[PDB]
């Protein structure tokens, strides 16, 4: 059970990671609106 | 005991699920405000 | 152990719905912006 | 065991807290993108 809690919390650093891009995806958009206005 | 906790990472991932599609919604969005597509 | 793992992730659940507020706040900016 | 799952969820509540910054930041770019046009 030890190790199973740590993969279940990797999984869940894989979807933070995934967030992380989805932010970083957001940030570019914004950068490119920003001259736009 | 171990299966509770298993069950509350369960839960966690899947909100982590639902706040990535929603990141990636206003992505979709923002990009489609551009000048340029 | 299993009372602080319940406590860990009884705030990882708070910081989660505090996140979903902020995306509701970001969603209405947005809409302000196309309005 | 104890003692490196702490350490995972502080790191998760970590990142948690990290992403809520950084959308609390696109909102607030957001809402200046809004006043300029
Ligand atoms: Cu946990």
């Amino acid at each position: 059970g030890l190790a199973a809690i740590k993969q279940e919390h990797a999984a869940i650093k894989q979807e933070l990671a995934a967030i992380k891009q989805e932010l970083a995806a957001i940030k570019q958009e914004l950068a490119a609106i920003k001259w736009e206005g």
